[PDB]
């Protein structure tokens, strides 16, 4: 019975039923390759894995039996992938839960920096009394009107296309760039596109990032993009937090540069108001990885990532795989 | 030069400018009938006012030479429109200048609900650490999926046809109640209507108001309508506060029937959560009546309310009127 690891997790029971008949499943809870069992590094053929434990080559020189690594979600940076297949190791991801989930949650934080809906809550948490509408205008300041402003998206895959869909109703301008996208999808779905980073980012008054973190986009977002970026924009994250450099958009949200940002992801994680470079930045929203959260959805992409494995199984490696993301394998 | 007076606010800037050639104006900074000035009771042919500040028969008899109000704002409630009309007063409002503003406001507050944005927000200012998948999965409990939810509007005017027109894109079925409304409207924005309260409440997984408060809707969404809502329901109101009865509300949260509540509006305002009968009501967000304001909209609505005057002053009194709301005048 092959062994298949669930590296960075306790939970197994979605994909227990799945695999039961062909493999023997085991979890390992692991938040770094040092904490994986020796059993388990040396007969493990398969393992799932989440995105808070990583990969790099010399870790995976350590799977003496490893054939495939399933990500149990859409992003797999922490997976140094050309190690991955050369070593003949298979690397796949579930590419379609969650992207509703995340293009909703993104809106949201979208709405929250424009509308201010979580700081005004915070502000009556804290005690502000409002009683006129001099008040209302002084505490609910920096409330902005959507219609006419132009949403920038770096990424223009899955996500980004949900988040455009639904930008259109509220009147923003949706505008695009993604280096790697074929020509025509810009014109199937009506929005227009811009072909530099720069230009993306002199247009836009809310940036939104929705691309995955590879070898070139390291702090996408760094102290000279920021200074391309229009006075007082919004910058939103749901996508991978290496992609911004947190102590350049620190200082950014202090100088007023950039009049708010909201952030799902981080280059730390988890993520603390007390501790990094945000500790003490102004105007910052934050939440902990949750943007692709739902109960259906983690369901989903669990059942999806067991019924990876499962081909990989029966069948020819990669061949027979659906979502893998290394054809620079053997 | 005949007098205008702003009875609920200490600016005049907007508005001065637009009738100093034609009006003297003044302002009151007054909260009650009691603290307005004998002069303007005696000379005040126009009026302009906010909500915070409210016209009852025997206040609108103390004004001696009163010809219009304006309200500075869609909602007009706040002052008895028979009474002035019986007085030969016209009342106007504002009903365009933050329609997308609020329906944006209110998609926020629904989003934040449905994804807990501003509660994972909360978690993380109070310290909360979410390092395991497990964890992220515990924060974020009752983050739902959008697509295949109802959404109940209670009034399908500016605000709630603007609102429905945004949630389509995030999957929601949008069903609404507005008895006064002609036929048809249902079928130009391809959206469902049910011809009853209780068959909306029934349908709804969540609610939102966006009905004008008047005088048979008071304490609409009560004790005994709450019973028709599904279980675990949520409610949004951004419309007024008066529409809700907050003592019934606030045990259905408690009791969990009602899952959580987003409320920018209240019987009592200003708000305050140390205060009033939502005083300790689990799952509750709330605002300070901002959902209407942006610079752009106040700056508008400030305006359109000066031309208003100006047209009462210049012209036939309602014929010259752009958005009189008693014509049961004189
Ligand atoms: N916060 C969350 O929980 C959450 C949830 C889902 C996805 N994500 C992240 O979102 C990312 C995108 O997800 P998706 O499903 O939309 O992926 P996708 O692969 O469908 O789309 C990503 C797009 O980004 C583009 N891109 C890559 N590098 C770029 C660059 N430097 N500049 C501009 N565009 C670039 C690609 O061409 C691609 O079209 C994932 O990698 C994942 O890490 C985060
Ligand atoms: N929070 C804010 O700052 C803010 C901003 C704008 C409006 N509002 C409030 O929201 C209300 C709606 O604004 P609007 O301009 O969209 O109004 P509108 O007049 O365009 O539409 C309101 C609709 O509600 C319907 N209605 C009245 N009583 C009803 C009942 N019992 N059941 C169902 N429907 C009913 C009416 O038929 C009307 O079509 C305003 O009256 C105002 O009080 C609040
Ligand atoms: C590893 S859980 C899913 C969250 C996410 O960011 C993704 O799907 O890539
Ligand atoms: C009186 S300022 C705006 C608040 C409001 O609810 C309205 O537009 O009527």
């Amino acid at each position: 019975r092959p062994l298949v690891a669930l590296l960075d997790g306790r939970d197994c029971t979605v994909e227990m039923p799945i695999l039961k008949d062909l493999a023997t499943v085991a979890f390992c809870d692991a938040q770094s390759t040092q904490e994986i069992h020796e059993k388990v590094l040396n007969e493990a053929v398969g393992a799932m894995m989440y995105h808070t434990i990583t990969l790099t080559r010399e870790d995976l020189e350590k799977f003496k039996a490893l054939r495939v690594i399933v990500r149990i979600g859409s992003g797999y940076d922490n997976v140094d992938i050309k190690a991955a297949g050369e070593l003949g190791i298979a690397v796949c991801n579930i590419p379609s839960a969650a992207v509703e989930e995340t293009a909703d949650s993104t809106i949201c934080h979208i709405l929250n920096l424009y509308r201010r809906n979580t700081w005004l809550y915070q502000a009556l948490r804290e005690g502000t009394r409002v009683q006129s509408v001099e008040q209302i205008r002084e505490v609910a300041s920096g409330a902005a009107r959507i219609r006419g402003e132009t949403l920038g998206l770096i990424g223009f895959g899955r996500t980004g296309q949900a988040v455009a869909v639904r930008a259109k109703a509220f009147g923003f301008s949706v505008i695009f760039y993604d280096p790697y996208l074929q020509d025509g999808i810009e014109r199937s779905l009506g929005v227009q596109r811009v072909y530099t980073l720069q230009d993306l980012l002199y247009q836009s008054d809310c940036v939104s990032l929705h691309c995955n973190l590879n070898e070139h986009n390291h702090h996408l977002i760094n102290d000279f993009t920021i200074k391309q970026m229009r006075q007082g924009a919004f910058l939103v994250n749901a996508a991978r937090g290496g992609l911004v450099d947190e102590k350049a958009l620190a200082q950014a949200l202090k100088e007023g540069r950039i009049r708010g940002a909201a952030l799902d992801v981080h280059e730390s994680e988890p993520f603390s108001f007390a501790q990094g470079p945000l500790k003490d930045a102004p105007n910052l929203i934050c939440t902990p990885h949750t943007a692709w959260y739902s109960e259906q959805a983690s369901l989903e992409m669990r059942e999806a990532a067991a019924t990876e494995i499962r081909r990989a199984i029966t069948g020819r490696i990669p061949e027979s795989l659906r979502n893998c993301v290394n054809k620079e394998f053997f």
